């Protein structure tokens, strides 16, 4: 017998612990590919002068066994910074000063309305052509540009492993959202501290090249850098991290680490204290974590953490949600076991 305080941390130090270190192999590889390309367009086009990578606290997913690893990625366009759409959207007029060069491919419209699809597709363009000018060169022979698609897509090859790269481009919004309002107002029991909530507020959010999943106008709300400026003793990210690795090792898609990560937020609300999330309280927020997400599957509602009115699940086919609770609530009757399968 041993307790699930130490099985999971065994999970930890084997499975996360290879988790961790296939994250690493991989962003060697790909970092320095992505610089490239960033260095090109920015060289070559003066729509994209200011363009930048944006650090991530979390961007990587593994797929199913046999699967590309995936990416997602943040490339800001510095310069464009702001100081009736669907909920989690809205539309972008950029400064005057910044409309002319992206009058070109009609990228912005007689109002200042930047056009993320079109953005989109002359960004894919100049990426392909950086790829062109490294292959031309004699490099890069195991990258490409995905063709098709809503999105910008890198698939790299190395040493065996495939990556599927993901380039978003990003506008910084100093507002923060009306749709996210209600996150500045919520009733709280001290977590998030209020003064970190007051300057997450003010800091504001990003405006990313997503679109809805129920037009080329609209641009996505992001708040990558509030979600990083939370997660900066403590076990959260610790069981975040475990979750993450059972979705992947369980395939339990659609499922996403996205999905977890909301889940962990809302759950640091309800659970506000440092003793609650000490090395003590690790098996038990690991299944309370379990739990709210079996709740989450079986209503088919998982509302996002900022914007509380947008609903995560909504799009999921609801009988697979029901499939994924029915494994979830295997995985809490007899987690030890779960986890020393998977460790072997």
């Amino acid at each position: 017998w041993e307790s699930l305080n130490t099985t999971l941390n065994r999970f930890t130090d084997n499975v996360v612990k290879f988790r961790r270190d296939s994250r690493t192999k991989a962003l060697k590889c790909w970092r320095p590919i992505v610089d490239g390309i960033v260095d090109y367009v920015k060289r070559k086009d003066d729509r994209f002068h200011a363009l930048s990578v944006f650090h991530k606290g979390s961007y990587y997913e593994r797929s199913k066994v046999g699967e590309p690893d995936e990416f997602d990625l943040m490339l800001v366009m510095d310069n464009l910074e702001l100081y009736e759409p669907p909920i989690g959207f809205t539309t972008v007029m950029i400064d005057q000063g910044e409309e002319k060069p992206w009058k070109r491919d009609e990228c912005v419209n007689r109002r200042g309305m930047l056009n993320a699809t079109r953005v989109k597709a002359v960004f894919k363009r100049l990426a392909d052509e950086a790829i062109q000018d490294m292959k031309s060169k004699g490099h890069w022979r195991n990258v490409t540009v995905k063709s098709g698609g809503t999105a910008v897509t890198l698939k790299i090859s190395k040493d065996g492993r495939e990556y599927s790269v993901d380039l978003t481009l990003g506008i910084k919004d100093n507002t923060w959202p009306e749709d996210a309002e209600e996150w500045k107002t919520r009733q709280r029991k001290g977590w998030p501290k209020r003064n970190l909530v007051h300057d997450i507020h003010e800091m504001g959010c990003h405006l990313v090249t997503k679109q809805p999943k129920g037009r080329g106008f609209l641009w996505c709300y992001s708040f990558s850098e509030a979600e990083k400026k939370l997660f900066l003793n403590s076990c959260r990210r610790q069981v975040l991290r475990i979750l993450k690795a059972l979705r992947e090792e369980l395939e339990l898609q659609p499922l996403k680490s996205y999905h977890l990560k909301t889940l962990l937020l809302y759950e640091c609300e309800s659970q506000p204290s440092a003793r609650q999330w000490s090395k003590d309280a690790l098996s038990e927020r690991f299944l309370d974590l379990l739990k709210r997400l079996e709740k989450c599957l079986r209503s088919k509602e998982c509302p996002h953490y900022f914007i509380k009115d947008l609903n995560l699940f909504e799009m999921l086919n609801p009988e697979k949600c029901d499939e994924l609770a029915d494994r979830v609530n295997k995985i809490l009757k007899q987690p030890g076991q779960v986890l020393i399968r998977l460790i072997k």
